[PDB]
């Protein structure tokens, strides 16, 4: 329950214990409550910005008195003398006196991992623009699963930029706001089109890594070459469940990535292939064979085992039962969460031409747009 | 020295030990050497991209023979029967058997931390756009020190965008391509007021965080409004040295950040105030009193200590001896590495007018421009 019943303050005033109507208890420290006061002199009413620093809060701050009344908690602090009230709902929702999961390599509860049994989420270009429920569902699919298709879009150059603008902002690079991906498939070219088709995340040599990628089809007359996506979190999960020490090595040591092109682009980054939050949640995958650079940061005594784990992760990524495959017809596109979901394509099986456009955008904007839609539809 | 004298191979063939002319030794594994082969069947001559996957290398790859010859190491791998040569200079530069520092909270070799004892580095607008040496030095100062002033620039709206274009690309956000830093009615952010701002990094509620920020002065004629920058890495170093447990609390638990300053925007992030690499190198600082959200990820029995460490970090950041203070004149600007160097301003009021412009860019582009300038020079 989120309905407060009563409160006791410790003799020290250093914390209080809130009891709810279902019998549950939750303890809150004086300093935390003071810092999180929601009144107009702590949080600006117009923009929600906090108006005080930690330095502004007296170091000896304590709870003087407190009371539960009519679904809310009244708290008065000393030595300031400041009285504030907290809604019951807010206290329960923002509780920290709970059992924090510490499992190393766990995923956020908001994501669902997948393999080849997962259908490609698909949404309509026009519906996502006119119906906020469709837009919400489209962005929610990218949030939960890390990818989604958009179909029935226009066969127009730069349309992918319009897609990005539906939720956020394009990460412009040296290659432009977007780049052309043109392919001529014929008997002569067929050989080299088979090279470098391992699933990968783009640009692990950029820090910060571009967090979303959009690929948009304008023309396709070549047979085969289905797009493939692989869940980096599923691959990492499989490694962890099988080989926790190997998982720990890939998460516990940075790799090196580098792109040094002939057209004056030289990009480098130092980041692990599996990135965890400091409390163990899996937050990002970086995997790209073509731009992996010399691993200079891994101690000698761990290098062999690191390489073994790296190989094993690659085997999960190369596993065909991990890939979700789909065709892209003119006007169709897909987005990947480039911090999680890898992409590639299968081999071409017939001659022809293909024209895709690619760009990057950032997840923060997508989540904001999703948050706003959820509030509007709630 | 990078001159190889002799080599030995382990019984298993799993690694070799290279001895250089100065007496120093460095061990290299067979698998690592094979994966890093520099030849045209492993690395493209055109762009240096890797042509193999990890799966392409035989699992039982081992050194069959290794020899040192005029400054280089020649190695043959079984079972491929592939022979490659590694220059001594390359081996020295890319060694991993170097007893790398494992000091938790250490800074990267390239960065140099600072406090108020060092005057702000300043570069000239006209020089950096015309003279490539001056551009290199300017960008390298930002890379090393996380901060540089650019002075004698034009008093022109949008000039900061031209500045960004000198080295990289603008991170456009909800705030605009660039934003107007001036007092606004119904402000969406306390930046758009006359209030003083505690030293902070921008947008800790944004993941990915903007990695660079440009602030550019058009008018600054009101009393107050001085700029201050604080090296977040120096502040973190001080906490580390004084209070290792406090440092570990701030590095080891996520904080929460949130911005909901108007309708149509709701940004949230879950990141520690001190972000370390997996091996203990400091990567980023996130510190912002105005958009720190309720800390829900810290265990009850650690919350008081966490707040004490947060307070102490704030004390280092508020320390006048840590802040480099200056008042921008029209046409002057500065850039901060927004993952590292915090910025602040004193409040302003009275007759006179203040108008700054701000925008974000990214370090990846800056480093590329710098890398290219160094190669060309
Ligand atoms: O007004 C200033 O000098 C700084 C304002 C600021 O912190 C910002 O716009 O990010
Ligand atoms: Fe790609
Ligand atoms: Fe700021």
């Amino acid at each position: 329950h989120h309905m407060p019943r009563s409160v006791t303050a410790d003799a020290s005033g250093s914390f209080l214990t809130l009891t709810f109507e279902d019998g549950s208890e939750s303890r809150f420290h004086a300093i935390w409550l003071r810092d999180n006061a929601l009144d107009p002199e702590t949080r600006s009413p117009g923009n929600g910005q906090r108006l005080i620093t930690i330095g502004d809060i007296p170091a000896d701050t304590r709870i003087s008195t407190a009371l539960v009344d009519d679904g809310a908690l009244t708290v008065t602090f000393a030595p300031e003398g400041k009285t504030v009230t907290f809604p019951g709902k807010w206290l329960k929702s923002n509780a920290y006196d709970t059992d924090q999961s510490s499992e190393v390599g766990r995923t956020s509860p908001d994501v669902e991992t997948w393999d080849s049994s997962q259908p490609a989420p698909a949404f309509d270009w026009n519906e996502v623009q006119s119906d906020p429920k469709a837009k919400r569902d489209w962005l929610d699919a990218i949030a939960r699963l890390g990818f989604a298709k958009l179909v029935n879009g226009p066969v127009r150059e730069g349309a992918l930029i319009e897609c990005a603008s539906m939720f956020g902002f394009v990460r412009e690079t040296n290659y432009g706001k977007y780049f052309e991906v043109r392919t001529e498939v014929n008997p002569t070219n067929l050989a080299y089109t088979g090279l470098g088709l391992q699933a990968h995340t783009d640009n692990p040599y950029r820090d910060p890594v571009p967090s979303l990628q959009i690929l948009y089809c304008l023309e396709n007359s070549a047979e085969g070459g289905d797009s493939i996506v692989v869940d980096g979190f599923r691959a990492a999960e499989r490694l962890r469940d099988e080989d926790p020490e190997g998982f720990a090595l890939l998460a516990g040591n940075p790799a090196r990535f580098e792109y040094k092109g002939s057209d004056g682009v030289h990009l480098r980054a130092r980041r692990p292939m599996i990135e965890l939050s400091p409390d163990g949640e899996m937050i990002a995958i970086r995997f790209n064979n073509r731009s992996s650079a010399p691993f200079v940061d891994i101690p000698f005594e761990k290098m062999e085992a690191y390489y073994a784990a790296y190989r094993r992760l690659g085997e999960f990524i190369d596993d065909p039962e991990m890939g979700v495959s789909f065709k892209l017809e003119p006007g169709e596109s897909f987005i990947v969460d480039n911090t999680r979901v890898l992409h590639a394509r299968l081999g071409y099986s017939g001659s022809g031409s293909r024209w895709l456009q690619g760009c990057y955008a950032d997840k923060d904007g997508l989540f904001s747009t999703l948050n706003v839609l959820n509030a509007q539809l709630g």
